């Protein structure tokens, strides 16, 4: 709970975001008028969540956490926004995942304010805007994309991590990390405090290159931070599908995971990464997949 951003100015990275963000925001707060609905995107772990949290804390009022998923009926919808009070967020992670029934009585909360409903702040998370439908996408007045984090964001957020973790630790180990995270903050700190464990076992005064390396032996991370599914995903091109292409579905049957957890969770990174390339009849690895997992380059 302690390692995450109470406000703007704790939160490291995504610049233009902030900027947009902080703008409507700030607006709102001095004419004390409810902010408009707010959607964020991005692969997961990035901070979607975490900004949802600082949007209600600066606005000054409660926030109500929920999920596509959760609201089935639209009974779960209703008793909902009828507890919302003037101002509140409505928090809705996974919101591409509701249902035609309670999204048509959400909708209705925003072209009007009753199924009699308080004027409250709508705040979407997805891991990609697209996924919403036509409608309900063009409801959002404040659309933020979130992209992966560069190297010297990440490695701030480490050593900001492990200081509040008691564990001091040199720049170069820092960066060592953040080179592994794969572009996210979650995955950062994670790889820090298992790092942390490292130091404490060794009995280390500081977390330097060597025990960074350490643990990463231990993670199976390897020298671009993927870790044992990344790399299962591409050998999984590489041999079964002779380097793609090779459609989702297909590729997501082989590897017995839902499609989505493909697309959305290590898809992102591998296609920022240059590991992986999208084409119209599928997935495809790159010669730079081939090298790093050294298979000859057919
Ligand atoms: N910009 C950031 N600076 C510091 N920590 C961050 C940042 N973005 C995300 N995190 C951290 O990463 C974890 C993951 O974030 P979260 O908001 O839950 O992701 P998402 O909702 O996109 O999956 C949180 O622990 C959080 O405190």
């Amino acid at each position: 709970q302690f390692l995450r951003p109470k406000s703007l100015d704790e939160f490291i990275g995504q610049e233009n975001v902030k900027k947009k963000l902080s703008l409507a925001l700030e607006a709102a707060k001095m004419r004390g008028e409810v902010l408009d609905h707010v959607l964020l995107a991005g692969p997961p772990g990035l901070g979607k969540t975490t900004l949802a949290h600082i949007i209600a804390s600066e606005l000054q009022t409660n926030i109500h956490v929920t999920s596509g998923p959760v609201l089935v009926k639209q009974g779960d919808m209703a008793a909902i926004l009828t507890s919302l009070e003037r101002g509140d967020v409505l928090f809705i992670d996974e919101i591409h995942r509701l249902n035609k029934a309670v999204e048509e009585l959400l909708y209705s909360a925003i072209e009007d304010f009753q199924i009699d409903i308080q004027p409250f702040t709508l705040v979407g998370a997805t891991t990609r805007s697209g996924l919403l439908s036509s409608p309900l996408r063009s409801a959002f007045g404040i659309i933020l994309e979130l992209d992966f984090y560069t190297v010297k964001e990440l490695k701030e957020i480490i050593k900001r991590a492990a200081s509040l973790m008691d564990v001091e630790i040199e720049d170069a180990a820092a960066e060592m990390i953040a080179k592994r995270s794969r572009g996210t903050p979650r995955i950062a700190i994670r790889l820090t405090k298992r790092v942390r464990d490292m130091l404490t076992v060794v009995k280390a005064d500081r977390i330097n290159t060597d025990i960074v390396l350490k643990t990463m032996e231990v993670l199976n991370i390897d020298d671009e931070g993927l870790d044992e599914f990344d790399r299962k995903i591409l050998k999984t091109i590489i041999e079964i599908y002779r380097g793609g292409p090779v459609g989702l579905n297909a590729l997501a049957a082989s590897l017995g995971v839902e499609a989505d957890t493909l697309s959305e969770v290590y898809e992102p990174y591998l296609l920022q990464a240059g590991f992986l390339a999208r084409t119209p009849r599928g997935r495809i690895v790159t010669e730079k997949a081939y090298k790093h997992l050294k298979y000859e380059v057919p």
